[PDB]
């Protein structure tokens, strides 16, 4: 099993995967069979890791994980488009805190009901570079670590919304933390 502690990008066992951090040395990544990859990290500033795809799409994604946080931290489907540039967050389980923006709706899927948020990030770390952009976010009304989530039905309520995307760069099954300790494993696969 391969552990990557440095910012970088790539494919492991047929699997797209990234890694990035603002605190080099405070967290790591550890690769394993197919669509799985654990994370551990100790007094960490920003982190975000996971594996997926490196084009993403309406695919319906079934993930198990286990999921350990101390603090502020995340376990989420995490993309990018450009075109509009914007990021997007469909957030299954949270730590200390579960994230908000301005509400915009619910949808039900995958039998969970999900608030609908848009936030705005302002001179900050992008595809692109430094830019700001729109986050559209799906948050589970309630905590779960294992599940089938269909994409679409979430691209869908965020049109509905008037929340639209533009063409696909990544999309990861991901672990995000913000400071503080934890670790995760998590396993995705498409369908």
């Amino acid at each position: 099993d391969t552990t990557i502690t440095q910012n970088q990008t790539g494919y492991d066992n047929g699997y797209f995967y990234s890694f990035w951090t603002d605190a080099p040395g405070t967290v790591s990544m550890t690769l394993h069979s197919g669509g799985s990859y654990s994370t551990s990290w100790r007094n960490t500033g920003h982190f975000k890791a996971g594996k997926g795809w490196s084009t993403g799409g309406r695919r319906t994604v079934t993930y198990n994980a286990s999921f350990n946080p101390s603090g502020d931290a995340y376990l989420t489907l995490y993309g990018w488009t450009r075109n509009p540039l914007v990021s997007y967050l469909i957030v299954e389980s949270w730590g200390t805190y579960r994230p908000t923006g301005t509400y915009k709706g619910t949808v039900t899927t995958d039998g969970g009901t999900y608030d609908i948020y848009e936030t705005w990030r302002y001179n900050a770390p992008s595809i692109e570079g430094t830019r700001t952009f729109q986050i559209f976010w799906s948050v589970r009304q309630q905590k779960r670590t294992s599940g089938t989530i269909t994409i679409g039905n979430h691209f869908d309520a965020w049109a509905r919304a008037g929340m639209n995307l533009g063409s696909h760069d990544y999309q990861i099954m991901a672990t995000k933390g913000w400071q503080s300790s934890g670790s995760s494993t998590v396993s995705i696969s498409e369908g």
